[PDB]
């Protein structure tokens, strides 16, 4: 007979598979059921036999490789998954039970059990394959004795003794934290029921709950939305997806055990939707500058990562109540709705994920309205999130302090990212397939856009730094202007910038001071280097005549605009340089592979095209100015630029200055404490940032210090003329 603890696995198992909830008249179900059918066959017909091999899978033979363990098992799981669909080619094939039962009986004297030590990656040994194995046994319990079972998961309890620590077999064990806490649960709690261990259960899903505290230092969620992981690395976008992902797929279920947490204490999970993971998603994509290493994964950019967050934001949803459960359910339909690029259905890999999607966007009671304007200022990871509903374009600014690493290069992964974060920023529009199809392994890792460099090589092999200063962050008015700094100092110190950015509701400034370079390589700062598509061809206009751009480099001096025209508006980009600059511009095909950026990739060839914009800086003290315009046409680009005529105020080593007369909103950054006099109205007195908006007679004043992270009385710093 059996037990709550069944019970449990029953529930767990809908969740993970979902075989209950399968409709072969379900277009979408049947879609994913034939993607399972077609693995266990390959699976199938690949899997050695006769006389006791060297290996179950000839691709994942060589157990010195972590990776081959967990794919391994994995193989079986979904084998479990088939085995136990009865609309499946395989539910209940006596080759199939018995090849899972006996792979696992092979797996554990040979090359998984507690007398062996972790080779190679201790994830593999502590998650990854924990977690396959808890889910194959959980799926095909009824063909497993209890017996077996114990048997099957005891060298888990061996790798995994400790609900609070990970690798604890080892000299440097570590207190497990955000994702890889919620990972510990799907691996303890899940072993704990099979294993009818009360104890096991209790003490982990007490463990987890640790998960739902706010920090204010080190790894976790910050009250400004941040999520820090692996010390000190912007990491909402791939850990935070691991912690809501597997957060809700185990809340359910432990829900239901002798040890359900508290209401209160899970009250965060919808801080950090709101605050952290909503303001990321721009039209179904999950902003790159937050995933860290994953950006170099083929099977994971920007949209197909969001899916992971969405999933796991509807299950909450789903579990959750009244106003909560609807507005949640609100916000997953209009992101999804919004995206016209990715089917969201290319990621729920489980029927009840399936299922709860389909009627959620065919729920007419749910209202799916476009989301509105938002500008979230993510000091305490060093990232700037904005969004404008009115023109529909998103901004993300990606940088680093001595706070924060400037980009994570990790187990092969993301052997390029030397300068995403060097004052890096992206522009979402019309194009949603801009950082996808092949951006990562494509794009000239040498010049990301808006990043000031030297042209010095860089090695594949290099990893992370911190930046020297502290000044670095974004004093945020309202949900539609910012104004951000970040005193740069380039990876090998020969190159030095006071680098800012005013956003100012429909465009942003971006004004370089004191640019400085002791070394022989030449300096210059990337504009933009955008990817193209071929079917949506630019026109480019510079100072507003028609310019024929090629692969090799132009050079385009006294240029006051770039305007890059499409036939969709909302594709446009315009960049007005306050003061007659000397650019370049080229559009070329570029050429490269994921593997360039990650070792575990495939070497296929890649390509796109890609119009690169940059302004050399060839002496010391130089500097940049230009405002960023996007989802215009020409006409109103050619005008709006006319009126901004006169919107710098300043841009040298300690002031930095852009007024949006339109707005009566003013941008600053001061380096130093001395006075400055603004547009003879007032005078603002401390080094940092600042936003100010003029309504009458009076000022709505912004002002962060972003070395003490802190702002400041108003008498403080400004002072009213
Ligand atoms: C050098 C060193 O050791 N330094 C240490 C540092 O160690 C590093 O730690 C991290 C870390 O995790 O903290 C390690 O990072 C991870 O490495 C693995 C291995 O390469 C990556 O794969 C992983 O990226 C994630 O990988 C998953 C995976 O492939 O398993 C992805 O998985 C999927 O997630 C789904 C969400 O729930 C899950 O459902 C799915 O499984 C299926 O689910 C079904 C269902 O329920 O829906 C179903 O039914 C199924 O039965 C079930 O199989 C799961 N599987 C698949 C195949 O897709 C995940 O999405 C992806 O993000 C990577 N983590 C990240 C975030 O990138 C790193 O390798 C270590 O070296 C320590 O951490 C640090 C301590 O602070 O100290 C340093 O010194």
């Amino acid at each position: 007979v059996k037990d709550t603890y069944t019970d449990r696995l029953d529930d767990w198992n809908g969740i993970i598979a979902g075989n209950q909830y399968y409709d072969s008249k379900n277009d979408q179900m049947a879609k994913l059921n034939q993607e399972l059918e077609g693995k266990v066959a390959d699976s199938l017909s690949s899997i050695s036999s006769q006389a006791d091999r060297i290996y179950l899978w000839e691709k994942f033979s060589n157990y010195k490789t972590s990776a081959n363990l967990t794919a391994t098992y994995r193989k079986l799981e979904e084998m479990a998954k088939q085995v136990t669909n009865p609309s499946s080619r395989y539910y209940q094939d006596e080759t199939v039970v018995r090849t899972v039962r006996d792979s696992m009986e092979w797996m554990h004297k040979h090359v998984y059990n507690s007398e062996k030590s972790i080779v190679g990656n201790w994830w593999d040994y502590e998650i990854g394959t924990p977690r396959a194995i808890n889910n194959t046994l959980s799926l095909m319990k009824e063909y497993f004795s209890d017996e077996e079972i114990k048997k099957y998961t005891d060298v888990i309890e061996k790798f995994v003794p400790d609900p609070e620590h990970f690798r604890k077999t080892t000299d440097n064990p570590f207190k497990a934290l955000g994702g890889n806490l919620v990972d510990m649960g799907r691996v303890k709690v899940i072993a704990g029921l099979l294993r009818k261990d009360d104890q096991e259960i209790s003490s982990t899903i007490r463990s987890i709950e640790q998960v739902f505290k706010l920090v204010d230092q080190g790894e976790g969620f910050y009250q400004d939305g941040s999520y820090i992981d692996h010390t000190n690395v912007a990491y909402t976008g791939a850990f935070g997806n691991v912690l809501i992902d597997g957060l809700s797929q185990l809340l359910p279920v432990i829900q239901k055990t002798k040890n359900p947490i508290d209401k209160d204490k899970m009250q965060t999970m919808y801080h950090w939707i709101d605050k952290s993971f909503a303001p990321l998603l721009v039209n179904g994509e999950l902003m790159d500058m937050s995933r860290g290493r994953s950006i170099s994964r083929a099977n994971s950019e920007g949209h197909v990562a969001a899916v992971e967050v969405l999933r796991g934001i509807h299950r909450i949803a789903d579990m959750s109540e009244g106003e909560t459960k609807q507005r949640l359910q609100s916000l997953v339909k209009t992101i999804v709705q919004s995206d016209s690029y990715y089917d969201v259905f290319k990621n729920l890999k489980t029927y009840k994920d399936i299922s709860l999607m389909q009627s959620l966007l065919s729920d007419a009671g749910v209202a799916s309205v476009p989301r509105t304007s938002y500008l979230s200022a993510f000091n305490k990871m060093d990232k700037t999130a904005m969004y404008n509903a009115e023109k529909g374009f998103g901004f993300g600014l990606s940088l680093f302090s001595s706070r924060t690493l400037n980009y994570e290069h990790m187990n092969k992964e993301n052997k390029r990212g030397w300068y995403t974060s060097d004052g890096m920023f992206y522009l979402y529009n019309g194009d949603l397939s801009h950082y996808s199809d092949g951006y990562w392994p494509t794009v000239n890792p040498y010049k990301m856009p808006g990043t000031t460099e030297t042209d010095a090589k860089r090695a594949d092999s290099d990893t992370g730094k911190v930046l020297p200063s502290a000044f670095v962050g974004t004093s945020k008015l309202d949900d539609a202007n910012a104004t951000a700094t970040m005193d740069f100092t380039n990876w090998n110190q020969t190159l030095t910038a006071h680098k800012s950015w005013f956003m100012l509701k429909d465009k942003i400034a971006f004004l370089g001071s004191n640019i400085q370079n002791t070394s022989t390589d030449t300096a210059a700062t990337t504009i933009d280097q955008r990817k193209l598509e071929s079917s949506n061809p630019y026109k480019v206009y510079v100072n507003d005549k028609e310019a024929s751009l090629t692969e090799q480099e132009k050079d385009y001096p006294e240029t006051q605009s770039v305007f890059l025209e499409s036939s969709d508006s909302k594709k446009n980009i315009g960049y007005f340089f306050f003061k007659k600059s000397s650019i370049s511009m080229s559009k070329a095909l570029q050429k490269g592979a994921w593997k360039d950026i990650n070792e575990g990739q495939s070497d296929k060839e890649v390509e796109n095209e890609f119009l690169t914009i940059s302004q050399a800086h060839k002496q010391n003290g130089d500097s940049y100015g230009y405002m960023l315009i996007p989802n215009v046409d020409r006409a109103t680009f050619n005008q709006m630029i006319k009126e901004l005529e006169s919107s710098l105020i300043e841009n040298n080593e300690t002031l930095q200055s852009v007024y949006d007369a339109k707005q009566g909103v003013w941008g600053i950054v001061k380096y130093d404490d001395s006075v400055s006099t603004i547009s003879n109205q007032f005078q603002v007195l401390k080094r940092g940032v600042y936003t100010i908006r003029k309504e009458g007679d009076e000022y709505k004043i912004a002002y962060y210090n972003p070395e003490t992270q802190e702002s400041a009385p108003d008498q403080e710093v400004f002072k009213k003329l």
